[PDB]
Formats: C-alpha cells, sequence, structure tokens
C-alpha cells in the first residue's frame, strides 16, 4: 500500500485492506478481525501494517482506542511488532524532516503517531527502548536546535506520556516517566521557551495527575558537555 504499483490495481490490495479498517466499530470488530485473516494473505501483513499506521492512525487519534482493540482481538504479536516498527519509521520521517512553524499537518501527524506509540507500548506495559527512540535525549536535542524543534517535540512527547496513566508500570512515580517529566519541568522554567509549550507541559502534568511544582527539575539544560555530544534524532 506504500508506493502501490501497476499490478496492484485490478485486485487492489489497498482497496481491500481499506475495507477492513473503515467503518470499523466495537460492533463489527470480531467480524472485521476474522475478515482480515480470511481475505488477506499472511505474506501481506507488512502492507496492512503500513496502511494502518500511515493512512489511518496518523490522522485519526480519535480512533486509536478502536485500532488498539483491533490489535488485541487479532492476537498477532508478529503483526504487532510490524506495526510498532512501522510506527517508529513514520515518526523518524517527521523527526528528520525540515521544520517550519507554517506546516501544521506534519506536527499533527507527529503528535498522533506519538499518541499511538504510547498506546501500543506504555499502555500495554511495554517499554519504549532507547535504541528505537530516546525520549529524554530527544527533548535535550530539541532544546539546543531552537524553538522550531521544540514546537515539534514537546507536544509529541506529551502525547506518548499520556498513556502512562493507563499503564500499570509507567504511571508516576516511574523513574523513566519521571525522569522525562523532570526535564520538561526544566524546560518549563526557561524564559526562552514559548508560552504555548509552557502551557502544554502544565496540561500534561494535570493529565498525569501531577503538580508541576512537585516536579524536580535538574541541571541537564546547563550540561553543555552532554548537550553537544547527543546522538541526534532530529534534523
Amino acid at each position: 500500500v506504500l508506493f502501490q504499483g501497476p499490478h496492484m490495481l485490478e485486485e487492489n490490495i489497498q482497496e481491500k485492506i481499506a475495507f477492513i479498517f473503515n467503518n470499523l466499530s466495537q460492533s463489527n470488530m470480531t467480524q472485521k478481525v476474522e475478515e482480515l485473516k480470511e481475505t488477506v494473505k499472511e505474506e501481506f501483513m507488512p502492507w496492512v501494517s503500513q496502511y494502518l499506521v500511515m493512512k489511518r492512525v496518523s490522522i485519526e487519534p480519535n480512533f486509536h482506542s478502536l485500532y488498539s482493540n483491533f490489535l488485541d482481538t487479532l492476537k498477532n504479536p508478529e503483526f504487532n511488532k510490524m506495526v510498532l516498527n512501522e510506527t517508529y519509521r513514520n515518526i523518524k520521517v517527521l523527526l528528520t524532516s525540515d521544520k517550519a512553524a507554517a506546516n501544521f499537518s506534519d506536527r499533527s501527524l507527529l503528535k498522533n503517531l506519538g499518541h499511538w506509540l504510547g498506546m501500543i507500548t506504555l499502555a500495554k506495559n511495554k517499554p519504549i527502548l532507547h535504541t528505537d527512540l530516546d525520549v529524554k535525549s530527544l527533548l535535550l536535542e530539541a532544546y539546543v536546535k531552537g524553538q522550531q524543534e521544540l514546537l515539534y517535540v514537546v507536544p509529541f512527547v506529551a502525547k506518548v506520556l499520556e498513556s502512562s496513566i493507563r499503564s500499570v508500570v509507567f504511571r508516576p512515580p516511574n523513574p523513566w516517566t519521571m525522569a522525562i517529566m523532570n526535564v520538561l519541568a526544566e524546560l518549563h522554567q526557561e524564559h526562552d521557551l514559548k508560552l504555548n509549550l509552557k502551557f502544554e507541559i502544565e496540561v500534561l502534568c494535570k493529565n498525569l495527575a501531577l503538580d508541576i511544582n512537585e516536579l524536580k527539575p535538574g541541571n541537564l539544560l546547563k550540561d553543555k558537555d552532554r548537550l553537544k555530544n547527543l546522538d541526534e534524532q532530529l534534523s
């Protein structure tokens, strides 16, 4: 379904996969799950993964609970990792892309993918490995590159951390979750940071049932030695 070629029109595999996820509901879910297994070869699941993440998930955050339930009913761990790896691939296209304040779509895509990321990782009690994505280092990197990168990253990080509440492990006061919240707390009390991002962080705090003044900012934004030698995840 990515780069759909000439031979895939007659049978229209994308048009067939699309029939599964559109008009999907809690009512017809078990019917759609069995239909996916019945009408689509197991060899084609990578393409199904690509269609789900890219064509649906990235522009339908209202449907993420439904799609996450789809994965649950499907019970295909191999397909779940396809989706996860495909989720990381899409996140990186946006992270490594060239940023502007003028393009809103790319930021909404990045957020929705972040929200989805947390719903299939944190909320399912599975960690976001730093080999795939280093969240805390992402914030530190966004700080040195300027407001343009911060505008992309901060709401993105907020959307993935929102799922820690529905997690049994990643809820506060998880050392991993709180380590990130402390860096955001550090960014919050920076005269440089725009007001909307300061507001974004406060919204996130209450969304995690936290008092932003009970957080414990460190001195990571002043560690210029650590700031320069970051493994870059942005452009």
